[PDB]
């Protein structure tokens, strides 16, 4: 498990539940192309998206579908999803974890980047 | 001044200076079209973006260049850009301001709406 | 104004409004004396606490009523108060603004030094 | 384990190793007394502080020595320590978990509060 992401809720203090994740890599191309994609279990964490066969160098985008999330609270939130880009093994393979705190106006992102 | 961006550094707690900002509307074909641009200012500001008249309803992408921010001050960043993606919508006569704090491998960014 | 306090609502999208904030100076017997207080503006801003005569290099501690600001909004928040404690110091010339963004269960808090 | 404390650092992407951590509980006379303390792991969290025996209904300050730390790592950073503030234990006896991301000139703490 090279890819892992983490979502909690800064409104209620609880992890994000079944929050839609998409991953993209960058193609040769220039196009953004399906890579994997996952929902949060009870605890907010996503597993299992990726081997560490599958997932070699690349640009790549996390999407976190935080509108989706907030509007079933409730909540008519700013942001229509949470983007993270970033360029994944160049040191040769790491583990990444990918945390997200989420506010309906506002969220923060922050990589946890292991071995 | 409908649309403003202001970032600031939380490694040296201060305002980030010429930090490039790419401002997208998405058109019909879902494809992003370049809407404004502009580097921030010795107070890490961005202003006359875009007039009322232009800003009209619809989904925004505002890109932050944080990557080569980062690499200016020789700090090994994390992420490729810092990315807003939301709704612009009336009600209204709202100004946007799209803040952002940047760490090298962690942003937040918030949205204050006014007026 | 050597020193400026500003305040967002990440659930709100919008400044905080009427925030109490207590400035405390550190005295000898390591005790908190109060140094300078207000509440926020419609901005979210708070200025005018000190002078530069005053505001001598020194352990400040700044704390913002949170729980009172969530509390008359009906949002039950987990913070007695956001805190914020450093070490003011010559070199200098400086303005300090420290800014904090607000969410029930979660805050930050960035200190920007400039001039 | 109903109370356990996470830090992350925000510059390295990593765990923040070796953090000192102090708690404290609000007496009968509104004294600040010493209740717990502990220093961060590999993983950057500590367990076993308390137990649910120990850890009774109270107002409880989390103290996060986050200067000792940045100043190890050669960084001269803004904040003496962060300092979180909560009442614990009023619908009964809850898990907290508190979580703090760490900058030179930043930092954000986050609340995770189950069952
Ligand atoms: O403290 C956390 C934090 C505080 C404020 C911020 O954005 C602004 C900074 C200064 C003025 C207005 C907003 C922010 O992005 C993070
Ligand atoms: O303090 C602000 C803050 C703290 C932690 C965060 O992510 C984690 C939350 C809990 C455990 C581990 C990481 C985060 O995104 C923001």
């Amino acid at each position: 498990c090279p890819l892992m992401v983490k979502v909690l809720d800064a409104v209620r203090g609880s992890p994000a539940i079944n929050v839609a994740v998409h991953v993209f890599r960058k193609a040769a191309d220039d196009t953004w192309e399906p890579f994997a994609s996952g929902k949060t279990s009870e605890s907010g964490e996503l597993h299992g998206l990726t081997t560490e066969e599958e997932f070699v160098e690349g640009i790549y985008k996390v999407e976190i579908d935080t509108k989706s999330y907030w509007k079933a609270l409730g909540i008519s939130p700013f942001h229509e999803h949470a983007e993270v880009v970033f360029t994944a093994n160049d040191s040769g393979p790491r583990r990444y974890t990918i945390a997200a705190l989420l506010s309906p106006y506002s969220y923060s992102t922050t990589a946890v980047v292991t071995n």
